[PDB]
């Protein structure tokens, strides 16, 4: 990283980012600088906000790993997961908003968790306990698989 | 299932349920059942309740390890995956409860999830939200990687702020 044309101004878009990331990604193995050595001279990559950020974490950057992780994890905007399984347990489904509608604000805060972390199964079971006492009477945990299941059959109660 | 000694009948015992499950599944290959042809000639291992039982969720059951699920979650019954989560995020960290007490009843709820659904990571997203504001003004979630990491942080918050 001694001449490196790369550059990051701390700017907080996603693909920015991943170009950047990718840009020095490249130079590591340009010349063969090591793991320690990249995040040597990581800072001389950054500039601006970038810079009073690096200043800042620059303690948990114990890995070149950790480091690569940190700028995806500041300068790529996502509301964290934990203040998504927060929100999600926050709201139950009060007695006046239907299935479908109720469904798509549970599944909005699932999307935005890390893919293939929980699988349907484990979503139901996040979701089962916040349903309302009117659907749960009809319809129980182990006869549903999959949300299209949820929701066909919360249609039916819907209609009577 | 055309002549097979084993049976149940419906008593809602852990180990009873396992010996059975054990026996037919020993039973089913040892003389070549299909899995199709064991879920037809189920209802045969059945007497009392376990009969009217089998008749009302055999809808349910359309292949046979959904029967064999079905045994283990009528008849050996577990607090449901559904009703810990719920729990768990009921009750956040009041501002005197310390941490190490906080993280152990917070735990415990998350072992009695299924062995292996969550790793350290989830386990640490799940509680994050819910300690208490004074702790995540000097620490955040980025900076924790165990929840080692969070006592060993969170104690030092406690022995002067």
């Amino acid at each position: 990283f001694s001449a490196c044309t790369h550059s990051f101004g701390g700017t907080r878009d996603h693909d920015v980012v991943e170009e950047f990331i990718g840009n020095i990604e490249t130079y590591k193995d340009v010349e063969g600088i090591s793991d320690e050595n990249a995040l040597k001279g990581i800072s001389l990559l950054f500039y601006g906000m970038a810079s009073t950020w690096w200043q800042g974490v620059r303690k948990e950057a114990t890995t070149w790993k950790e480091a690569i992780a940190l700028i995806r994890e500041h300068f790529s905007p996502t509301k964290p997961a934990y203040q998504i399984y927060m929100e999600f347990f926050q709201n139950k489904q009060d007695d006046h908003d239907p299935i479908d509608t109720f469904v798509i604000q549970k599944r909005a805060l699932l999307a935005q968790l890390p893919s293939g972390r929980h699988d349907e199964e484990t979503e139901l079971d996040l979701l089962f306990g916040l349903l309302n006492i009117k659907y749960r009477k009809h319809i129980s945990r182990h006869s549903v698989h999959t949300f299209k299941d949820l929701l066909e059959q919360g249609r039916i109660i819907e209609h009577n």
